């Protein structure tokens, strides 16, 4: 039973565990804790890279962004090695999808403009695909550090699957930039060990991580059978019972997705 089996490795983990396929053709819908409110933590990129080309024209991709050591703020694998030239837009939405990197992503909030740096925006572009549960509050560093329970920078699994099963299979994005999103998910650098570790090779992964204070590890996936049938899965976690320091374990999440694909193979 799948419920017990999310069960048993939140007691394994000390973990809290949320998880969300959406129903498809023949498929009901997976959920468990699916409506719980989980930090966004790095995952939020996603969707602030649809945000980011939604706004604009495909060729401000090509616009360059330059920074400086004050921005550098946070885990940034990317910015942090072109600080002196400055990186464009598209530079800036590969790196913040591919190597998760929070200066490429606040500088995108910016560029977003408006509110709280950007996060008002962001939050807006949500709303606007029907999504009145998902929050953004703070950029990197701080949007990965409230405190268990609070709302603040939250997301759920239910709430992020649908969000994505919008951009990556729907019509929330002209097919152009859809395609761009779709190729830097596909191409992320950081999502071996979690979604990925539990779908067969044979199916298609493509992925955006999340990692942050109180043991947080997420990992949001739109996923391919090897006959084209596609699935959204978005798995959470928190251990906020070893407190702030608590380890984040990808092997919980490659465990919940083995789950996962056993269901849906
Ligand atoms: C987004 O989640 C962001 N996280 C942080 O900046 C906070 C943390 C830094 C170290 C551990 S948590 C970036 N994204 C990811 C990710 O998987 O998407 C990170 C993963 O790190 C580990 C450990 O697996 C850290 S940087």
């Amino acid at each position: 039973d799948l419920a017990d089996r999310f069960a048993e490795l939140e007691r394994r983990y000390d973990a809290r565990l949320g998880v969300y396929v959406p129903a498809t053709g023949t498929t009901a819908a997976i959920e468990y804790r699916a409506d719980e409110r989980f930090a966004f933590c790095s995952t939020f990129k996603a969707p602030l890279v649809a945000a980011v080309l939604h706004q604009n024209p495909l060729t401000h991709l090509d616009k360059l962004i330059t920074y400086t050591s004050d921005d550098i703020r946070s885990i940034s694998p990317v910015a942090q090695q072109h600080v002196q030239t400055g990186m464009t837009i598209g530079q800036l939405c590969d790196a913040a999808i591919r190597y998760s990197d929070g200066t490429a992503a606040n500088l995108l909030l910016a560029d977003l403009g408006g509110p709280g740096g950007g996060t008002a925006a962001f939050t807006g572009y949500l709303r606007s695909l029907g999504d009145t549960v998902s929050r953004l509050d703070a950029e990197a560093p701080e949007l990965n550090r409230d405190p268990p329970g609070d709302e603040r920078d939250t997301t759920t699994p239910h709430a992020i699957a649908l969000v994505l099963q919008q951009l990556v299979l729907g019509n929330a994005l002209p097919p152009d930039k859809r395609a761009l999103l779709t190729d830097w998910m596909a191409r992320n650098t950081t999502g071996a060990k979690r979604i990925r570790a539990g779908f067969p090779a044979d199916w298609k992964v493509i992925d955006k991580t999340g990692t942050g204070d109180y043991g947080r590890a997420n990992d949001i996936a739109v996923v391919w059978s090897p006959t084209g049938v596609p699935y959204v899965v978005a798995v959470m976690s928190d251990r906020a019972g070893g407190g702030y320091d608590a380890e984040p374990r990808e092997a919980l999440l490659a465990e919940a997705a083995t789950c996962v694909a056993g269901v849906l193979a």
